[PDB]
């Protein structure tokens, strides 16, 4: 009825007003500082080991990388915005963390839309799907124990003083692993590590993705 | 009256994209149904070293927004127009088992109709996860790829097919592979992570060496 | 020197009046349809892949059309009869290959020539991979393949296509190509589709070729 | 003084770019000087008759709109600028088989007399039959370079020498250069009444 | 924590260069961290390296007083936001592929540190890679458009950092040096500066 038509128009206006209030009126987050450190939660969903190249020692993975963080500057009261509790927005509208593979051999290829979900508590969920080529010797992939490779993910430019990394579990999600891959997974772990590098005095944080796999 | 026709279309586009506020995407309060259909043009390549298959197809997408409606009488009886896909909201329909970024083979232009219906038909080359084992036998190989929103649940975007049969009428007659069958089926799925329903369209292709 | 300074001001003034002082052209309509003239200059058959049935062509695609909105009187602008402009500054037709297997690769600058009669000429050089079974390329008869070109989104009611000739220009064909051309034609076709009421127009490029011996 | 030199350069660029070129015309034609430095023949593919070259292409032209009095800007005589801040000529290979790959930063040098020097390093795949590369006499291939859209009436081309600069040629390339020439040509095409100008690069090479 | 964010936002606004000149020349410190020789192609004499290239420079225009900005001593910013040097490989065969985010660290003294991870294909004959002596290849890095009078190049050390070299690479590094060189060309009277990266490598045994 007319009332239903009005409710939907009102709901669109409230979303456009919320996005306007958060992005246009307030300056974009300048990133974390020593005085305001940001925790980023990382989890991997391994979809496929596409290729294991024994001529270059590169292995190609397809995965989804779940990134979660919470900003005060993205908080709202749903009661002020027609009970909107979250919205979908372009990744380019918000700050995102510079989470990088430390041993890639080619630029990562993005396989999903660059859209994130922002929730009224200021929490952000971003899940880029990626194809990655990384440094991996697949010697032993044709064996019962298979091959073992590892790749570290973390901020490229922020130390543990500015960006802390967390995992909810040390188990890579294999519930979406392609059942007819050339490679079967023996195990896949994701482990937070804290290091000191020779160059620098700050602690450095990474999540180490370790995959044991063999030819099916 | 050609000057008037151009003026009427420039006025219509100006009215819709400036003087009317734009759509910000669907919500639980204002859910959107997207209709999807595939026209399979070619299975270009089936790689048994990586279990990747390369498809060329076009994907018909259709949806309807109240904000893209107009009265043709008020605009010299214009009933539709073509516009850049960047001038309008488009759904984030994604292959769930791609192994490479989709390559776009057609112009990013949509057709908008006076009822607010949009039709967008991107032609694509897709590499996806597929074991071609059996492709060199009479019963052939079977592979499947799901398509849906990456970021919207069933509470914001619903999907539909207008038919469950993939359009094979443009399938390349001299492909290295013949199609035994091609289906496109709406599926409702729950994931352990999340409470909301998730909707996809499952493209299932059975094929063999010509 | 003063003359050169005057000629530049006139061109900058013409371009500004045409683009800055005019609302952007919305494309053709059923009431204001456009004819696009297409012609192909085939430079090379670079690759014929029998494992995927893909063939790679290098060609120049000439496109011509005319808009009243790009017309000017040369006498009003220092007797300027034409100018070069970025293809982004003007409307261009969405002429697409219908059976490509990869995005077209652009080999030339995206710049067009506009004449005072409102006519535009645009000649993109392209590498195209398209669906082609090269079986018989190593025989006297050779292989035959075909690719249709037309608007992706406009019907025959908005965009008509024409050719000046049904003969593909082979005068630039690479004399030392792996493949020699037995024939190459470009033919306007009118098609009807069960989906849709209006006629659809394409230009069918048919190439007969064999391995150079 | 370092602050002043920076102030003067910023003011010169604002004066040249933000104070007020639509390209050459029949009434205002431009001469472009081209010179090639051949660094490597990377690949010669006898299965497709494509050859891959790495070279840098020196481009020089002169505009009245780019000239200034150095005395008015702290005696600045030249500056570096992004190639996107200025008009650049649409010099194209006429027989490329793939889009050119740019190997260098897109930055030009502008001098107070209005002269511009722009030296893009490129990898080019072009149409070339390497038949005979495995013999004493070697293979011969050629590629024309010129404006894609401007005739001889708007852009003329010049070389400073007909000798391609080989002083930077990779000493351990798979291919040794027997000769490399760059020759201005006046072309007539049966499509078109205008004269067309190109520089023809002819390379004679063989397997080392 | 609201005060810290406000002060950082204020600093970046206040701060936000036309590049170096003969009168305002710049020094760029380069250091290489070699991670992997991925590929050596004897059919084309092209070798593919993965490395991190550390670039450091100092601008007076990027200086601030930390006391005026709530004791902020540095910040991270998009490389797009600031001037960066046009340091280029002189013998690449393909465009460099960037493997890391284009973000730099700016310090209150006006110093900038930018560390792009890159994959480079460059001109290299790998003959002898399967021998005890291995193969030797070299690639020069420098400004494409600035002479030694506008950009000086230097290294902190002539030893390439190998502490991150992939232990299971197809190729082991026998040595890797990074050496400032001064050169002259017939065209040009002013001196040109490059850092010459020399790598001696061989098949892992
Ligand atoms: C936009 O579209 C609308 C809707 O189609 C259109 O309005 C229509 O115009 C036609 C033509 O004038 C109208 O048709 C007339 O209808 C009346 C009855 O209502 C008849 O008596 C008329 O017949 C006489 O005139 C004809 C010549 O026009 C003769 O051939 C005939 O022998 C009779 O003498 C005639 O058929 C129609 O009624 C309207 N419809 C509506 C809903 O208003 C409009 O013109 C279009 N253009 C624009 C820019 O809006
Ligand atoms: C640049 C960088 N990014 C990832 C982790 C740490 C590292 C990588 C190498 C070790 C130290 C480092 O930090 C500052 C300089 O380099
Ligand atoms: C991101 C996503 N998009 C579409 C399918 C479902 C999936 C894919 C991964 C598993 C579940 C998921 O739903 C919400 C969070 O992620
Ligand atoms: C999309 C499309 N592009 C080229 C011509 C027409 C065609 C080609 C395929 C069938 C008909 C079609 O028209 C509307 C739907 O698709
Ligand atoms: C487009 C083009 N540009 C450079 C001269 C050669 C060529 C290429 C084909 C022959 C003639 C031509 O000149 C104008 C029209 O086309
Ligand atoms: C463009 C260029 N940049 C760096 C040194 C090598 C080179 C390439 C050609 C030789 C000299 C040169 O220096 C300035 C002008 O040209
Ligand atoms: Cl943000
Ligand atoms: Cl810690
Ligand atoms: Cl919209
Ligand atoms: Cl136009
Ligand atoms: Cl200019
Ligand atoms: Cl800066």
């Amino acid at each position: 009825d007319y009332k239903d038509d009005d409710d939907k128009l009102h709901s669109q206006a409230n979303l456009m007003r919320l996005k306007s209030d958060l992005f246009n009126r307030s300056p974009m987050y300048p990133g974390p500082t020593k005085d305001d450190p940001l925790t980023v939660t990382l989890g991997f969903t391994l979809q496929d080991i596409v290729k294991a190249d024994s001529s270059t020692n590169e292995v190609d993975l397809v995965y989804y990388e779940q990134q979660r963080w919470k900003l005060n500057s993205l908080m709202w009261d749903p009661n002020e915005y027609g009970n909107i509790t979250d919205f979908r927005t372009s990744a380019a509208d918000i700050w995102t963390p510079d989470i990088t593979a430390y041993s890639s051999t080619r630029p990562v290829q993005v396989l999903s839309p660059q859209i994130a979900v922002v929730t009224h508590d200021g929490s952000v969920m971003f899940i880029p799907a990626q194809r990655l080529s990384f440094m991996c010797d697949p010697t032993g992939v044709d064996s019962e124990e298979g091959a073992t490779c590892a790749v570290k993910f973390g901020s490229w430019v922020y130390s543990g003083f500015e960006i802390d990394l967390k995992t909810d579990t040390d188990q890579v999600d294999l519930s979406s692993y392609y059942a007819s891959s050339k490679y079967e997974i023996l195990s896949a772990t994701q482990t937070r590590q804290v290091q000191h590098y020779s160059c620098c005095p700050e602690p450095y944080i990474d999540v180490n993705l370790v995959v044991k796999f063999r030819e099916r």
